[PDB]
């Protein structure tokens, strides 16, 4: 009776603790089941993750081994699997999240076998007893990475059954796949790191990694990525794991604070008076709102399911301060944009840059649009790529009034805030 490796937002060998604690006790067969509940979302995300299946069923082959694919729910097909092969059990990566939690339930239900979960890698888990909303003392706790695990060398033999439908991304995707992110992950270390603390806030995000697409899927792990930065060492190192670390600490707020998924984090911005108002949303979500950098950046995430950080906290403060737009419906549309859009880390995101209190970012902080845009992309060459239209980050029939609405937000804002 083989073993079975249950991958889910882990589609990778190296660094898979399910994997090895299977391949130890005896021989495996590897499952992905196309879940509706993650794949009904748009073409570009669907797509991502199926190539991404794709590119791990061809590394199992490539090793000798197994890797089934079927579709439907897990609950249903999970035990199917186990029926089909005779597992003695299944082994996968906890998951702390509030569907990981009932489909994991579900699963173990209708299972006859065990189901053996894992700590999934991390930097710092989000589980942990104490609460923190902000992010200095939460990165306190964080030592050094612990040292990846390596991957089988090569799998054993068994049978392989499901197909891996084909579909259309409607835009240009990254290379699948984790020889793809290791190949993309040294690049980085060895061209990019020594500037990166100097570089991480262009708008073109091109002295960054680009490998969000990747830890969205688990195609890199979180510690192999800090482990190897660590080696490499030197000042960029330092805070481009301190960057890792706000992806872990978005699954550490998500966990405590569940119900920051429904309203803000601050109890003193939960009654808001957001206007919902279609014209403007439309005019926002296809950059059209006469901003040369909210158009740039809603344009390049449209044709691209790519933004820099610092066009995102831009883009989506602007919906939430300039246009007080209601949160839930952004970030949500922007999440479905992004191939790396990943629930908890969008939200903290949203949370962070609008105002509503991830790590205590205060209300009075907002981007002059303009300013913005001179100081993160010196001679224009972003802003052409993207909008041609505009002649510079000088405004052009903006669908408000900037500064009526900067006056405005402040406004609302000091009432309810330290009122
Ligand atoms: C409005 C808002 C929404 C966002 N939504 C998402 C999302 O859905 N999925 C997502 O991956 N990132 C999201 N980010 C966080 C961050 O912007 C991106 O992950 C980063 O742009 C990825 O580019 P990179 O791979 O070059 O990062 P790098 O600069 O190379 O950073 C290394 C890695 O650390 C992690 N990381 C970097 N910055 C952050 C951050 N601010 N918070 C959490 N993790 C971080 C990422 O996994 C990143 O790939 C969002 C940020 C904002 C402001
Ligand atoms: C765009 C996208 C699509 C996904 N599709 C998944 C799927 O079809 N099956 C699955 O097991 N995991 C899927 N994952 C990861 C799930 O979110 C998973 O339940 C999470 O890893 C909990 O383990 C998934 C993630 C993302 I972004
Ligand atoms: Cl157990
Ligand atoms: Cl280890």
């Amino acid at each position: 009776g083989p073993l079975l490796v249950w991958h889910r937002g882990d589609l990778r060998l190296h660094d898979h603790p399910a994997l090895l604690e299977a391949l130890a006790r005896g021989p495996v067969v590897g499952l992905v089941v196309l879940d509706p509940n993650n794949l009904k979302t748009t073409p570009r995300r669907r797509a991502w993750f199926l190539e991404n299946v794709r590119a791990l069923r061809e590394a199992y082959r490539a090793r000798g081994g197994a890797l089934w694919v079927l579709e439907g729910l897990p609950w249903e097909k999970v035990p199917e699997a186990a029926r089909r092969l005779k597992a003695k059990a299944v082994y996968a990566l906890t998951s702390h999240t509030p569907y990981g939690r009932y489909r994991d339930g579900r699963v173990r239900e209708a299972l006859p076998v065990p189901l053996h979960l894992l700590p999934a890698p991390h930097l710092l888990p989000p589980d942990l007893p104490r609460a923190y909303r902000v992010y200095t003392p939460f990165s306190r706790l964080y030592r050094g990475a612990a040292p990846p695990l390596p991957p089988p060398e090569a799998l054993p033999k068994g049978p392989e059954e499901g197909e891996i439908p084909r579909e259309d991304p409607g835009l240009p995707l990254p290379e699948p796949g984790e020889e793809a992110a290791l190949a993309g992950l040294r690049a980085f270390l060895e061209a990019k790191l020594p500037r990166y603390a100097e570089e991480r806030d262009r708008l073109d995000g091109e002295g960054g990694s680009r490998l969000s697409p990747y830890f969205a899927l688990g195609v890199l792990s979180p510690r192999l990525a800090a482990w190897e930065a660590e080696r490499r060492g030197g000042e960029g190192a330092r805070k481009w794991v301190a960057e890792l670390l706000w992806r872990d600490f978005s699954y550490h707020l998500l966990y405590h604070f569940p119900w920051m998924a429904e309203r803000p984090l601050d109890p003193r911005f939960q009654a808001f008076p957001w206007q919902e108002d279609e014209a403007l949303f439309q005019a926002w979500y296809e950059g059209k709102t006469g901003v040369p950098l909210v158009d740039a950046a809603m344009r390049e995430l449209h044709a691209t399911g790519f933004l820099s950080n610092r066009a995102r906290m831009n883009a989506a403060q602007f919906a939430v301060k300039h246009l007080l737009l209601p949160w839930k419906r952004c970030e949500e549309a922007f999440r479905h944009l992004l191939l790396d859009g990943d629930r908890a880390v969008n939200l903290q995101g949203w949370q962070w840059a609008g105002g509503l209190g991830v790590d205590a970012a205060p209300y009075f902080r907002v981007f002059n649009p303009v300013l913005q845009g001179e100081r993160h992309d010196p001679e224009g060459r972003w802003l052409k790529r993207w909008a041609p239209e505009y002649p510079s980050y000088a405004p052009k029939d903006p669908v408000v009034d900037l500064e009526e609405a900067r006056r405005r937000y402040l406004r609302l804002a000091r009432d309810l805030a330290r009122g």
